[PDB]
């Protein structure tokens, strides 16, 4: 069974971000022909991260999300034994090197604060620094501080509503955002 969704997954998001998903998936046992809205959700996510890591200087980020459950965790162990930062309870996203602290992020077609309570009392290590993008263009970040500059973030936000006006296009932005 092929959904709509599935396709425009494709050809909206660049083959490496699909396959880095649907690997993900996979891992965790989901078919992205099935689970389509996670399908997306986990593409956009992946897009929002590799930008971001995009915005700092040459080498300031870590990139921890898109690998495998067990690197990921190598390199977590390895940054913490090398920065003492504590070992997150969770898979964290980034690491920034000049702030020195793992990064999670959020994407979210809900309120910004909704979410950003649920990501924090899920994960609860008061070290790892939350940033939240909405599909409205809205943000939230912890301590208000948001890491990069404008001008970085502002690309995200376009990018989200972008891939929102696609999806509405189409008429699977409804399914997608009553899907969360
Ligand atoms: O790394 C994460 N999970 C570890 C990997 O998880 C799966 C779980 C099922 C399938 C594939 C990966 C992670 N997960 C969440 C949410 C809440 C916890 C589980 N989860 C979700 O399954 C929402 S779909 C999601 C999943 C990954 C990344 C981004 C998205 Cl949006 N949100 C994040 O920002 C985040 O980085
Ligand atoms: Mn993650
Ligand atoms: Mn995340």
């Amino acid at each position: 069974r092929g959904s709509h969704m599935e396709d425009f997954v494709r050809q909206c998001f660049n083959p490496m971000i699909v396959e880095l998903a649907e690997k993900a998936m996979k891992e965790y046992g989901e078919d992205p022909k099935i689970e389509t809205n996670k399908f997306a959700a986990i593409c956009t996510h992946l897009e929002v991260c590799f930008m971001y890591s995009d915005g700092g200087s040459k080498h300031r980020f870590e990139i921890i999300e898109g690998r495998d459950r067990i690197m990921a965790w190598t390199v977590v162990n390895s940054i913490c034994n090398t920065t003492g930062v504590e070992k997150p309870k969770f898979l964290p996203d980034l690491y920034d090197y000049k702030e020195n602290r793992f990064i999670d992020i959020g994407v979210t077609r809900r309120e910004v604060h909704i979410y950003y309570l649920e990501k924090a009392n899920k994960i609860k290590s008061e070290k790892t620094h939350i940033h939240i993008f909405s599909f409205t263009g809205e943000e939230m970040a912890t301590k208000a501080d948001y890491t990069l500059d404008e001008e970085s973030r502002a690309r995200i936000k376009t990018r989200l509503f972008t891939i929102r006006q696609e999806m509405a296009s189409r008429s699977l932005w409804d399914s997608f955002r009553q899907s969360e």
